């Protein structure tokens, strides 16, 4: 094909780093590879970084667009999971996303919104506020929105890392249960 390559910007949090994975195989360079059966040759700027909230990427967003040579053409944004794994407020990740959109849009970069959605150990309050901040954001900055990124893994926990371990509050009672004879017999009569 002729040209220069289309510049994508990857702005989001472990899910765009690679966390765990080696050279090449995090989703940005993954897609970048895909989008050349779409006709497509992309250079896809990994500015993924792991454990960023909404208020990381809010903090960084002029600086990784001001240290581009080349202006991005596509922004996808990719944040808030963090916000959600802390508890922080739905609300507060709204704002700070759209602060972030708000200057997308003031350069005039196209967004598609990576929508990211609660698990249910926040309890269905939090899980529905969460999870309305997107297609809110989506309608509010003319953005295209994935409705829920993960959902292809959803039902795949063959396709998930064993990371983190946070036993539930039945999960600690089960390691209380198997330690707790070895706590007695260390602790001096």
């Amino acid at each position: 094909s002729m040209g220069e390559s289309r510049v994508i910007l990857a702005f989001g949090d472990s899910l765009f780093a690679g966390y765990g994975l080696d050279k090449g195989e995090s989703y940005p360079a993954k897609l970048e590879t895909a989008l050349r059966s779409h006709g497509i040759n992309a250079r896809i700027i990994n500015a993924g970084v792991s454990g960023d909230t909404t208020a990381a990427g809010l903090q960084r967003i002029k600086f990784v667009l001001d240290s581009q040579p080349d202006k991005p053409e596509l922004a996808i944004v990719e944040l808030g999971g963090n916000d959600l794994l802390r508890g922080l407020s739905p609300a507060e990740a709204r704002q700070n996303l759209s602060g972030i959109l708000e200057e997308l849009q003031r350069r005039k970069i196209p967004i598609l919104l990576m929508g990211m959605r609660a698990p249910p150990n926040l309890g269905a309050k939090y899980q529905r506020e969460f999870d309305g901040i997107y297609p809110y954001l989506a309608e509010k900055y003319d953005a295209k929105l994935v409705p829920f990124f993960l959902e292809a893994v959803a039902d795949r926990p063959d396709l998930i890392q064993k990371a983190h371990v946070h036993p539930t509050a039945r999960g600690v009672e089960e390691l209380v249960s198997a330690t707790s004879n070895a706590v007695a017999k260390a602790l001096p009569a």
